[PDB]
């Protein structure tokens, strides 16, 4: 059997995150000035006799530093007392900064906020273009739409066109901020990697900033990078003990990437544990996806698949050596998540992973039956095998197991592919297909995305990639509505999905394979993230 050549890079980082020792001297006098700084923070929060205005742009800039989290409780008390009260009496930057925040908690605020800014034809008044921060705030908002906000349609364009006309022309940082948010928003970014580009850009460098935050928001951020390192050790060693990089030289080795994409799901403390399942999970599909994709045979795969649906280690033996080598680890690793649930009494959840995976599997498979017979199903055919493939079902169940309040409702929700779920996976299927549809073109792949949208309907290849941007649009308006009260589970349950979403849109950023390719994408945020701390 000649197998294909391997093209893949290397991995990029060697070694240099395989041990991380924390210094417990800095991290112990970081967290005991934090509590007292975590303090003073709350009180510019609960003090009375704020303005609405100055009451917004703090929380806003709490969330945007990095540190809301300290805060969910009282920050939620306060987005309520706004919600409930109806202020529609304020200028467009107030306005839309308070439509953007209340939204994006789940209050579902009356898009009718805007009519005041608009002409009776729904245009908005272009009076307004010379109102930097007005316009700022509603290009921030403009991306939090569900599919009853079309009053804002225009919002995108208007302040876009105008933003770009008065940015060369801006004060600093504020030029730096508005620049940033054309190339990326706020809502659809990953929050550590924007957070990171907050602090040190863009806060750190403004006259009227908050001392007593930006110190705050550097040591905390700073802070829970050691952890992160930790975590990326731990995970580095667990991976070259697995010796896949010369056992299994086809495969991506990619366990950094697999790092950042966790740390996107969720970056706080307290998902230490999840984190470190998820980063495994997406490690080792990871291979699996490479087995099918450049180097197992058509009956190579089908014994492989047929192994993962009985899920019995008595299996291996119809396996080829080096499958042997990927199905073990796979099985082990359940066992592990299996152990390291026991203690909490929560072992049993892990089936709902493992049949998740099962999924996965079973639709790669007809993917490559699919490539070996040069077909060319329908979309709706193709979607309904490869939007499993994108992994993202299987990814936020697996999200859910190291989370210690994720309860059998919460998995047995998940498992009937809600909504946001579904629109989560959707701009994950779509966004690929626009980004690898060339290069999947040029290696004989028929059964791609864009081309059985082409064939289906009859149409160009930039008809096709706008069909599968409107369906992104239509997914992120899905989104955001999944996020409005009443949720069907806790918010904390629907924030992974949301997080996975933004995950794409930071991946494939100008269309391009970010994981594959990690040096143009990926690499940058890697070394903000997890090499190089904020500056003091
Ligand atoms: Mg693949
Ligand atoms: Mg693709």
């Amino acid at each position: 059997i000649v197998r294909p050549v391997a093209d893949f890079s290397p991995s990029l980082w060697g070694d240099q995150f395989l041990s991380f020792s924390i210094k417990n001297q800095v991290a112990e006098k970081y967290a005991k000035e934090i509590e007292a700084l975590k303090e003073q923070t709350r009180n510019m929060l609960l003090a009375t006799g704020m303005k609405l205005a100055d009451t917004l742009n703090l929380i806003d800039t709490i969330e945007r530093l990095g540190i809301s989290y300290h805060f969910e409780k009282e920050i939620d008390d306060i987005l309520d007392q706004i919600y409930n009260q109806n202020s529609n009496c304020n200028d467009l930057c107030t306005s839309a900064l308070q439509f953007r925040l209340l939204r994006q908690h789940g209050f579902n605020i009356s898009p009718e906020i805007f009519s005041k800014f608009q002409d009776e034809n729904g245009k908005f008044k272009e009076s307004l273009a010379s109102d930097v921060l007005g316009l700022l705030n509603l290009y921030e908002a403009s991306h939090v739409r569900t599919h009853a906000d079309d009053i804002l349609e225009d919002a995108l364009a208007f302040s876009t066109i105008h933003l770009e006309s008065a940015a060369p022309h801006l004060k600093s940082p504020l030029r730096e901020q508005v620049t940033h948010a054309l190339e990326q928003c706020l809502h659809k970014g990953v929050p550590r990697v924007e957070t990171r580009f907050f602090i040190s850009s863009i806060y750190d460098k403004e006259q009227s900033k908050n001392n007593v935050l930006l110190r705050f928001a550097k040591l905390d951020f700073n802070l829970l990078q050691m952890l992160h390192k930790q975590e990326l050790a731990q995970v580095s060693r667990w991976w070259k003990d697995l010796d896949f990089v010369t056992t299994l030289p086809y495969a991506r080795d990619r366990v950094v990437e697999c790092y950042f994409w966790a740390l996107g799901v969720y970056f706080e403390p307290q998902y230490s544990q999840a984190r470190v399942m998820l980063v495994k999970t997406i490690s080792m599909i990871s291979i699996v996806d490479d087995t099918f994709d450049a180097y197992g045979t058509v009956k190579e795969l089908e014994a492989y698949t047929d192994a993962i649906q009985r899920w019995d280690i008595n299996e291996i033996d119809r396996l080829p050596d080096y499958m042997k080598i990927s199905y073990k680890a796979i099985l082990d690793l359940y066992k592990d998540y299996e152990k390291e649930l026991s203690s909490a009494g929560r072992s049993h959840i892990v089936c709902h992973a493992i049949e998740r995976m099962k999924e996965v599997v079973r639709n790669y498979n007809v993917e490559s039956t699919w490539f070996i017979e040069g077909y060319t199903p329908p979309v709706s055919e193709y979607l309904s095998n490869a939007l499993a493939t994108t992994t993202y079902y299987y990814l936020a169940t697996t999200s859910y197991l190291g989370m210690k309040s994720a309860t059998e409702q919460d998995f047995e929700w998940l498992s009937k592919n809600p909504k946001i779920l579904e629109a989560s996976v959707i701009i994950c299927r779509v966004i690929d297909d626009t980004a690898t549809y060339e290069v999947e073109k040029s290696r004989g792949q028929i059964a791609t995305g864009i081309e059985c949208c082409m064939r289906d309907y009859g149409i160009s290849t930039k008809e096709a990639m706008a069909k599968f941007q409107n369906m992104a649009e239509t997914a992120w308006k899905d989104i955001n509505e999944g996020l409005l009260r009443p949720t069907p589970v806790s918010t904390e349950f629907l924030t992974p999905i949301l997080n996975l979403a933004r995950i794409v849109e930071v991946t494939y950023i100008h269309n391009l394979d970010g994981y594959t390719h990690p040096e143009k994408v990926l690499k940058p945020h890697i070394i903000n993230l997890l090499v190089d701390s904020i500056k003091i």
